[PDB]
């Protein structure tokens, strides 16, 4: 196999480029990565999808991991902080851990894409 | 009759994480106390008698991405209300929302008729 | 009567000087006045007390108005913003209005001292 | 046996405006999701077996003014737990609280034995 960076995608160029929004914006920095999530989302199934480069079967550089509800809306993202030095593997694992932990606080159920697996009361209806 | 909102928008079910309500005259004001630091846009559907809001059917408060975070509407089983109730309810909602550092803008129709 | 400033008090020097705290801090500025309140307080009776100067039966300058729960804890305050020009009567009336409105959002019941009258689900028990 | 908390502190009833819970092993983690931007101090009462936390009775999270905003404690009807459950519950609580921009400090006893 080649030891050089190879680009892996879960997301199309629309999905990774999409402007998305948080009803209740929260964020956490870990190393060179920024984690953002919408604290309003609850009781949903959430799918993690990522675009990233690998070296030999292992994620090296994350471009973006985004969290999707079944309707295809984006509710969270892990992305590099531009002013920081490139992130470590520890940063990625930590970032995914806190994203999952954050989302499960609200009884969301998380699943990760195959690429990720391989290479890396609460509300009241008005009336 | 003025319609800032589509049928889908006024009919949409919506939820509050921290539900709070105030009643004024025949109007109920519901707002999600959990919402903070958002630009909020007020849109309303209501009748106009000559040149002033007469009967309010619904005023809903929207984030830039279209999430509903509050509503003023008649109490279903006791809907009778006045233009005064409406003015009061709006002041109440705007004050509630601004306490959580949200910024409010009203539709052109609301500014004009209310 | 004298037309010159006269000092009226609802609060002792301990009460007006007390450092106090907000579990959920909120604030609103109106003119030359700052209004702070603890958004966590609910379903309580709240008493407004103020120290201020009057000219002839009318409040002129507010030093501090503080909101007290029956146990004597402070849960809100209206006070002058030091960097601003002295506030107007309109500011005081507006500040009291938003304090009361803010507190009643949480089903608190407000009463005001005699001096003020004269001169001026929601939570779940763990388990 | 270590006691960061007094009898009053551990026995105090407390409430959440936005209640959230996670269970890990025999431990329940409850936290008020509405609390933000606070310095939070963790205090715990627990047994020590030689030189490590053995059994957790209660860990509670306090604001500077002594308000309780979260708790780790055994599920009353199924309290059996391990030192591992405790380490997990603490990571969970700290993460939950930090998501809302709270800053965490742990008692000297917690740092030492946990």
């Amino acid at each position: 196999s080649s030891p050089a960076p190879r680009y892996i995608t879960d997301m199309s160029i629309e999905e990774i480029s999409r402007e998305w929004y948080m009803l209740m914006p929260r964020q956490k920095i870990t190393g060179g990565l920024m984690v953002k999530m919408d604290q309003a989302i609850m009781d949903k199934r959430i799918t993690l999808k990522a675009n990233f480069s690998v070296l030999f079967d292992q994620l090296e550089t994350l471009v973006s991991l985004r969290a999707f509800t079944d309707d295809g809306a984006i509710v969270a993202e892990i992305s590099p902080i531009p002013s920081m030095p490139g992130h470590s593997t520890e940063d990625v694992k930590n970032a995914i851990g806190i994203l999952i932990g954050g989302l499960e606080w609200n009884d969301n159920s998380i699943r990760a894409s195959e690429n990720i697996q391989r290479f890396a009361q609460k509300r009241y209806m008005a009336r």
